[PDB]
């Protein structure tokens, strides 16, 4: 019992098939009395940009502004913008992470990417040393519930647009697993606007049915293999 | 018949090692006649986000917002904000686009990922149908060049990171393919912070090296095979 959970929102629209499949999760997660988090960021306008603005107060080295040093300075001085630090305390306090999103050029939407390019910087989800198995969020489950406009079809490994692990490696690997979070099975939702409402619903179903056991689930080999071998 | 370059620049400090190369390809691209452009992102405060205000127009739906269809007819419209069409002449007129960055989390930093995002619209970039090898960029030549914290044997099939190409694949595939680029060979400069002050030069001259020929390259076979192996 006690589970608390982030899911952590890009879409622009309420009524989307993204904000359908984000007020699912919120429904089922809190029907179960889980702790629920949602960081909405279109409507946060949530910066995206990796400024100096980022450090509040003098920075540790201001002749040669190096943002990576500098907001692992700033961690540790406790001297982060509070967007940032906001942010930070919803996923030090969550044992699941959701991202929910529509692929964007084979990634995430850059207000997504900005969130991860900001908050999860090294001090807070990684240092030397602790990064992938060790990385500083260990211990806590991510998700990516990613909507696409390709079809399942055209993500083979053969097709034009290859298999949809591919794109999964920099979200999966070079960044969650990076930060030492467990990684459960993508949520992969193929397609909404050229499916049927049959279809879609189906989706919706499979994603509200998979919540009720997500406690119970494994985490994924976050491995080269999971993603492009045999 | 001279040759036009747009180089899309993502660093925060001109000092910095990404400066250094984007300033070393504006000095030998100059040298050689070629007409050169730099859109720096950091000093334009480039907007990422992804949101309606990039549309000036009667929305299509203005009941339920949907960036993609709305951008596409925005375009067809001319009604796109300004700063996305400022962009599209750039690109339009380049026959080789740099883009020039770090590495954020396998990926380009926020604020370039919100330039993909917004200014490779529907109508200007790609059509359907009218994408991959009949994008409509086609003609046009790009090319990565990345700097990274992790080094070139952390970037190995056999490495923790996995092999470099695997990373380039949203990017080089997912995106500038898509939209019709042939794609040059990466350069990619590896852990600069880490390397010493006469590595990091040769970094720098190797770049330059390079450009003096750029204009003799043929592209890379932008497949999956190229990318992940057999
Ligand atoms: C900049 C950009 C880059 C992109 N890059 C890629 C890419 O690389 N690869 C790729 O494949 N695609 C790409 N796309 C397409 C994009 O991923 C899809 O458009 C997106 O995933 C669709 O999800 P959505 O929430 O916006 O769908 P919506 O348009 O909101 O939903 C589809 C339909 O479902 C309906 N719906 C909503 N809720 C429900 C419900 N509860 N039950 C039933 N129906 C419901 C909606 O009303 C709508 O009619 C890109 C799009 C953009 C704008
Ligand atoms: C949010 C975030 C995510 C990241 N994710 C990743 C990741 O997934 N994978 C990864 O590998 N790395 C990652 N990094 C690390 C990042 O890629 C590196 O910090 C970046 O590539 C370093 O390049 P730079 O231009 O900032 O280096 P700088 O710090 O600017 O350069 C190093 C030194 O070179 C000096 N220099 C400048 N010009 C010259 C010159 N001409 N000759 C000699 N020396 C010169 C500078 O003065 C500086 O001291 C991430 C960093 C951040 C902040
Ligand atoms: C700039 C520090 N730094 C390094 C790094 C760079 C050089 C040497 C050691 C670590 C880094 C290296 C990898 N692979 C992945 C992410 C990061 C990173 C991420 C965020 C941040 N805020 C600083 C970060
Ligand atoms: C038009 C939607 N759409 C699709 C897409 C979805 C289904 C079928 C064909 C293409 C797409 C597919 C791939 N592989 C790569 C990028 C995009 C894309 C990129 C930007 C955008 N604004 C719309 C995009
Ligand atoms: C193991 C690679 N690696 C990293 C490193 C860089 C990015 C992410 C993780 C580690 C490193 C990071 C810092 N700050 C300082 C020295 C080193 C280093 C030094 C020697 C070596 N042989 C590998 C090294
Ligand atoms: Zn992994
Ligand atoms: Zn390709």
């Amino acid at each position: 019992a006690g589970k608390k959970v982030l899911i952590v929102y890009a879409h622009q629209e309420p009524k989307s098939f993204n904000g359908s499949l984000k007020n699912v999760a919120v429904d089922e997660l809190s029907r179960q009395g889980c702790t629920v988090t949602v960081s909405d960021l279109y409507a946060m306008n949530f910066e995206p940009r990796a400024t100096d603005k980022d450090i509040t107060g003098t920075l540790s080295n201001p002749e040669v502004f190096n943002y990576g040093v500098e907001t692992h300075e700033a961690y540790k001085q406790r001297s982060l913008a509070s967007d940032i630090t906001d942010e930070q305390k919803k996923v030090r306090e969550a044992d699941l992470v959701i991202f929910q999103f529509p692929l964007y050029w084979f990634s995430v939407p850059a207000i997504l990417k900005g969130w991860m390019d900001r908050v999860l910087c090294q001090g807070f989800a990684f240092d030397i040393p602790g990064f992938y198995d060790s990385g500083l969020l260990q211990g806590k489950l991510a998700l990516l519930s990613v909507t696409t406009g390709g079809t399942a079809e055209m993500y083979t490994k053969t097709g034009v647009n290859g298999d949809s692990r591919y794109f999964l490696w920099p979200l999966q690997h070079g960044t969650l697993h990076f930060c030492g979070f467990k990684v459960l099975a993508p949520q992969i939702s193929f397609a909404p606007e050229i499916a049927s409402e049959e279809e879609r619903k189906g989706m919706v179903a499979a994603w509200s049915q998979r919540l009720q056991t997500i406690w119970k689930e494994e985490p994924i080999p976050c491995t080269a293999h999971w993603h492009f071998g045999q």
